[PDB]
């Protein structure tokens, strides 16, 4: 019980633990680290205690007792060897040095006074005295060990755990002779501890009334035994009980796994000047803040986590992109923002740290200019100035290799240095003398130049892969990854050089730490707090502009925030993008949506209720495919369409705002349906079923009351329907192979359509007529999606990676303009703005399904030329009125699929279903009906073994089912008698055809059969015929109360699964599953 | 030549005028300059990922992957342009195949057949050099081939490679 | 090198002789060699305990000529014209 933590964080690989019990202390060793550590009891003050000679440090063991007060350790690096010291450090000896290799493990023993030691190399437990100067052998020369870890001791015992065993071992302490085995099939046993009151005999404390403000250890040193200690970070005073905090700068130095703190004296060896960060992944860049004394790394995917220099605080503290992974790190400490770089979204983003709630925008990316962003990977801010600089590798679309220039806001761009520059890695900046630092790996070189674009020069030679730069007081600092050092030289002329650390694997980059303070450093955001709703963003001359976050815009009194109304939706496999149609607009228009199982290929919106729609699909997971909505910004999400998707998936979503409607495409393997669902219901409807025409990407006009689609199957074409698909026509039939994209045009009458295949974009008039070409020729080579907005068209191109606005008249030939570039697995885009989707009467001509659905209790469609609605159902059929519902009082067809209770037409063209599905418990097989009472009597499974009988009524209003013979076998047969009024059943469980009377009063036994199945009934002839699957399998005939038997078939069957009879012919037809055919004979 | 070529795709020579061609993906520009190290400059704008070239008569011929296109344009100035095939994916590198004849380029290894005893190579001013396969080493005659017998011989994980120590 | 002891052993080339000249276990013998022109086998060591060591074509010499200032020799030449 009361399992809590210790030690939360700085630990990476601790091979042993101790505790002091007199001086309230634990003591442990670090294999990565390469150190001893000890700290209060609590966890609170931690210190490294041995750090100088220490290689693989894996066993620890103490005496506490007042005149001993001693700790031993075992290294088994290089020269291994056990030592002694005393617990403050003070003292240190080494007591076992020869006759050792690999030594594991350590235990005490009190009474003795002696230290036993075990070794997995020559395979041995030893007992000697502190001293080292008396030696013996408990277990020497004997095959029982084989690879011992840990060890313990308690009376003449000794116990130890072996590895290569997976074993657990007593002994007797002295000789050995007698052996056993405590557990024989552990996983592995890594770590063994006895307890008992007599393992930490009782001792003065004299550390009880010591004045130790932080640390008081336990000491060997004669006359008062203990000795005060100081904190990480911290510095001890003359009065030897205090101590001070060391406001001296500090360096920080970043590895593929570690983060370490290290001091700007070179001699000082011991990397202790914080605790150190023992957990990160692909470590790359870090930042800090002073004012709170913590430290800021990145986690992937798209998190920031940060954590206190004394270990105290560790968290998780903001979603970064939900895009893709974040590279490089700055802080602002007068604004109190991170500004930080995703590469793989190719974007430069700021997030806030003040404040309980997180917001973050995006101020560049890359917008097929030279000056945005192309791959970013070092970022470094001026607060004072306003001023951001970052370095770029470009990209192949046009983006140079370059260290750029920005306003904090990203209302200005600048590229001040390019050319020579094949690998470039981190931009550092000088704020006092206002000069950027880079390094150049293609040549070795560190850079150097003005924040201006002048003075470039080289400062330093002969490098071989510079992964880090920072520049502290009159002193650069760098990092190599090939050479394995951290090196310091003068900024001025790198004409002096030391070595601060070598033969480090896995270098990453450095900062320095100290204290740097806003009073100085003041800007307008700094002056003016609480001026912005959300977000403040200096810019140079003092000023200071804001900013929004994702999702969110602007209002024109410059400090107020409200959605965004007018942009475009963006469609690719990974995810779905918005983007504002003002060209310096870097920001995101909306949440984006991204993560596991989005896989989408469509996207619709619906303005006025701020909704956007999207299809997912998978060829290999069922529950990945679908229809799918979500708000702009993020708020409310939930599914639509999952139940009743083809192999090959939704492949189109089109929404009627007026309606309230959506029609989707789902594609089978061999056919398509075109498909309509009320939205906020349970509304669904086929309204076109079809084989050799694939229906694919569909889009609607309620304006003028006509639904488009584009086929891209054989025999190619764009079709024209009305809302309920009663009418077809086919606008484009020739000069159209891969038509995949549809638009329409509201001002001027057009649908336009983009083929890959042709290299095409086109647009005819939905009255039919000529075609007209917009864009041709060897570029666009793969225009994947299209929509149209005012004056202009906007697509998408896959092979180009782009997304393109042009003037829509044809015979233009002016150059494309591009919004985004390099853009990944693009797929259509759509437009989100209320003049696409108009609500007044007046501009949708009087549609009648504006107001309260046109009245129609189900669906309503509009159709041309029609002043009153029409009306669809869902379920059931349509009545006098013209606007409700009602099940159907003709002839149809009743089948049972899985939990349900199914109704369809004898008409294939009639996609009306007779009556809503009802859902029953188990899984129903058996299906008879009753004309007199109207009502369905059906047969369930509820597991393997028991069976149920039940009724439920059509016409009786609304109805549930009702339970008879709620306990038989295993049955799948029914049939009704509706001259005499009794039920018959076929259980399988119990080898029986049984009979029944319709109130489930009165039950008996017609006969037993191996395997009954199916059941038909003549009662005006008095007869009975059933079917039998068992061995000798064959259909016989009875009489309805069993009194003769005979076989009509007994040749020729195998599983006669389905038997029926018909009156009007005096015919019964089988049929058989084993021999995969159907039979009829007299 | 060099800067500017960060993504740098094929070089083809025209022979006749001594101009080198090459593109450079990362601008979309197919370039062209003299042998000698003289008058860069840009032919074709626009490309894509240009990734082949040859350059015939007074024509140049380019393939482009993204566009998936294969287009012939003038070398003097690439201001005409037509397009011989599109659609085409997965593109890679052009020739043309002609009947360029020895007898007008003949050099100093036609005109002295037979006289190195494994590889002629020529070289400039209608001279040639005799060369000798790998592990061989040539002999102060000139022509004459025999085995090394002063190299070093280095280990990788993958392989052993010997190396003359005339740098 | 077995797992937990090493071997220095000799093959006479062209022919089926081959011998055992040393056994041992908490050192760790790893690159070796020769010197005929002084009669001498030289080899590195870099387990616990590293070193560099000179014996005779037979082994049945040693003597440690590097005990110190020594963590990981991996590498081992030999100058005829310098000793
Ligand atoms: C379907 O239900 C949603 C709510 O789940 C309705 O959305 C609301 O629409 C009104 C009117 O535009 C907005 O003021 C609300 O903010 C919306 N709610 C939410 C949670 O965003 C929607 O109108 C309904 N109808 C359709 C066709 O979606
Ligand atoms: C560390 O080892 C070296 C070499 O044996 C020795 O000179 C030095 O005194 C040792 N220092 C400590 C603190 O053990
Ligand atoms: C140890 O083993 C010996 C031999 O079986 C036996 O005589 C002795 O009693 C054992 N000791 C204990 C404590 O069981
Ligand atoms: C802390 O101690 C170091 C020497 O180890 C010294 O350089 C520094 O100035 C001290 N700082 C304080 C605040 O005492
Ligand atoms: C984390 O920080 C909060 C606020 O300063 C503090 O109350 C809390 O104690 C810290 N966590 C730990 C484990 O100390
Ligand atoms: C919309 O999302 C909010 C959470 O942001 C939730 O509280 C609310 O209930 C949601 N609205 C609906 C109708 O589900
Ligand atoms: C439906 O289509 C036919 C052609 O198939 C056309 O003649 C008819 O006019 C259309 N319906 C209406 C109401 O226009
Ligand atoms: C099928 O019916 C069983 C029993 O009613 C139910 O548990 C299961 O979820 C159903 N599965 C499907 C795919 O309908
Ligand atoms: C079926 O159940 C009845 C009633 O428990 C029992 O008498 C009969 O023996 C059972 N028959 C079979 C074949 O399980
Ligand atoms: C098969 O059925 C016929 C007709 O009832 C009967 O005459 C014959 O004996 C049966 N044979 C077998 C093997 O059951
Ligand atoms: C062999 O080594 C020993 C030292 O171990 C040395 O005294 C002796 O001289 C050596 N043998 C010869 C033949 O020199
Ligand atoms: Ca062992
Ligand atoms: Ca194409």
């Amino acid at each position: 019980t009361d399992k809590r933590v210790v030690h939360d964080s700085g630990l990476s690989l601790t091979e042993m633990i101790a505790v002091d019990w007199i001086g309230r202390n634990i003591y442990w060793t670090d294999y990565t680290l390469e150190t001893i550590e000890v700290s209060k009891i609590d966890g609170s003050h931690r210190t490294v205690l041995i750090s100088k000679n220490v290689t693989k440090p894996r066993g620890l063991a103490l005496d506490p007792r007042m005149g001993d007060n001693v700790m031993f350790w075992s290294d088994w690096g290089h020269h291994p060897r056990i030592e002694r010291a005393s617990m403050d450090g003070t003292m240190r000896t080494v007591i076992v040095q020869e006759k050792i290799y690999w030594p594991c493990g350590l235990s005490i023993d009190y009474p003795n006074r002696l230290i036993y030691f075990m070794d997995a190399y020559l395979d041995y437990i030893e007992f000697c005295d502190y001293d080292g100067q008396n030696r013996r052998q408990v277990i020497a020369s004997d095959l029982v060990l084989h690879h011992p870890h840990a060890l313990t001791l308690f009376e003449d015992s000794v116990f130890w755990t072996d590895r290569g065993t997976h074993q657990v071992m007593q002994a007797n302490k002295w000789h050995g002779r007698n052996q056993s085995v405590v557990m024989y099939s552990v996983p592995q046993p890594l770590g063994i501890i006895a307890i008992h009151p007599s393992r930490q005999p009782s001792s003065p404390n004299p550390c009880a009334s010591a004045t130790c403000s932080h640390l008081c250890l336990l000491s060997a040193q004669e006359p008062r035994h203990y000795s005060c200690a100081c904190p990480s970070g911290w510095n001890l005073s003359d009065d030897s009980v205090n101590c001070v905090r060391g406001d001296q700068p500090f360096l920080i130095s970043v590895r593929e796994n570690v983060i370490f703190g290290i001091s700007l004296d070179p001699e000082v060896k011991s990397n202790d000047a914080m605790v150190p960060i023992s957990g990160i992944q692909h470590g790359y860049d870090v930042e800090f803040d002073d004012s709170e004394q913590f430290i800021y790394w990145v986690e992937n995917p798209g998190e920031i986590h940060r954590v206190k220099t004394d270990g105290s605080n560790r968290t998780a503290f903001a979603p970064l992109s939900l895009l893709g992974s974040s590279l490089g790190l700055a802080l602002d400490w007068v604004s109190r923002n991170i500004y930080y770089t995703t590469p793989a979204s190719r974007s430069i983003e700021v997030l806030t740290l003040r404040g309980d709630t997180r917001y973050g925008k995006t101020l560049i990316t890359n917008d097929g200019t030279p000056l945005g962003v192309g791959f970013p990977v070092g970022i470094a801010v001026d607060p004072a100035r306003g001023k951001l600089y970052w370095s770029d590798h470009g990209t192949d679309s046009g983006v140079p290799a370059k260290i750029a220039s920005a306003n904090m806001d990203g209302t200005s761009l600048k590229i001040l240095f390019t050319g020579n520059m094949e690998h470039l890695e981190v931009v550092t900046l000088d704020i006092q003398e206002q000069k950027l630092y880079w390094a150049v790996t293609s040549r070795g070189v560190i850079e150097r130049g003005n924040v201006d674009g002048t003075e470039r020069m080289i400062l330093v030679h002969h490098l071989a892969h510079p992964w880090g730069l920072v520049v502290h007081g009159s002193f650069l600092y760098y990092s190599d990854e090939q050479y394995e050092v951290i090196e310091r030289v003068d900024k001025s002329s790198g004409s002096n050089k030391v070595v601060f650390r070598d033969n480090i694997p896995y270098l990453r980059g450095l900062r320095v730490y100290h204290h740097r303070n806003a009073a100085d450093s003041s800007n307008g955001c700094s002056n003016n707090p609480n001026a912005c709703q959300q977000i403040c963003l200096p810019v140079p001359g003092g000023m200071f502009s804001c900013a929004c976050a994702s999702g969110f815009k602007l209002s024109p009194d410059g400090r107020s925030c409200s959605p965004y109304n007018s942009f475009i939706v963006v469609s690719m496999l990974p995810a779905v993008r918005g983007f504002s149609l003002e060209l310096s607009d870097h920001s995101e228009a909306m949440v984006p949506v991204a993560g596991q199982g989005r896989n989408v290929l469509h996207a619709d919106v619906d303005v006025a209720n701020g909704f956007i729609y999207w299809c997912d699909f998978s060829s290999s997971v069922r529950s990945s495919n679908g229809i799918r909505r979500i708000k702009p910004n993020g708020s409310n999400f939930t599914n639509i369409v999952t139940y009743g998707i083809g192999a090959n998936g939704i492949r189109g979503v089109a929404v009627d705002w007026v309606a309230g409607n959506l029609y989707f495409t789902n594609a089978f393997v061999y056919e398509t349906l075109i498909e309509v669902i009320r939205i906020n219901t349970t509304y669904r409807r086929v309204l076109l079923k079809v084989s050799v025409d694939m229906p694919r990407h569909i889009v609607v006009d309620p304006k003028h009351r006509y639904l488009f689609w584009a086929d891209y199957g054989q025999k190619p074409k764009i079709e024209r329907s009305f809302l309920d698909c009663t009418n077809r026509t086919v606008l484009v039939s020739e000069g159209i192979v891969t038509p995949r994209g549809l638009a329409v045009d509201h001002d001027t009458g057009y649908i336009y359509w983009v083929d890959d295949s042709l290299d095409i974009i086109a647009r005819i008039h939905r009255d039919g007529g000529e075609s007209q070409v917009v864009r041709y020729g060897s570029r666009y080579p793969t225009p994947y999606g299209i929509t149209v907005f005012g004056e202009s068209i906007i697509w998408v191109d896959r092979n180009l990676r782009k997304v393109f606005q042009a003037s829509k008249q044809p015979g233009n030939t002016d150059p494309p303009t591009v919004i985004r570039d390099s853009i990944n697995l693009l797929r259509d885009v759509t437009i989100f703005d209320e003049h696409v989707q108009p609500l007044s009467p007046a501009e949708l001509n009087n549609n009648p399904c504006l107001q309260s659905n046109g009245g129609c209790s189900h669906f309503c469609f509009a159709l041309p030329e029609l002043p009153t609605p029409k009306c669809g159902c869902a379920f059931g059929t349509l009545e006098d009125d013209g606007k409700n519902c009602a099940t159907s009082r003709e002839d149809f067809l009743i089948y049972s699929l899985n939990n349900s209770l199914r109704s369809l037409h004898f008409d294939p063209q009639d996609h009306n279903l007779p009556f809503q599905a009802i859902s029953v418990e188990g899984m129903a097989i058996a299906l008879d009906y009753d004309r007199r009472n109207n009502r369905i009597f059906f047969t369930q499974k509820l597991n393997p073994i028991r069976g149920q009988i039940s009724y439920v009524n059509l016409y009786s209003g609304a109805s549930s089912p009702t339970i008879l013979l709620s306990n038989i076998g295993v049955t799948d047969g029914i049939a009704f008698d509706w001259i005499n009024r009794r039920i018959y059943y076929s259980d399988f469980s119990n080898q029986t055809i049984n009979s029944m009377a319709e109130d489930g009063s009165n039950r008996a036994v017609i006969a037993r059969v191996s395997k009954p199945r199916a059941i038909v009934l003549d009662p005006c002839r008095g007869y009975m015929y059933w079917t039998d699957w068992g061995t000798n399998a064959k259909i016989e005939r009875a009489t309805l109360g069993g009194n003769f038997r005979v076989p009509i078939v007994n040749t020729s069957l195998v599983w006669p699964n389905g038997l029926t009879l018909d009156l009007e012919t005096d015919l019964l037809y089988w049929a058989d599953a084993s021999l995969q055919k159907i039979e009829r004979s007299t």
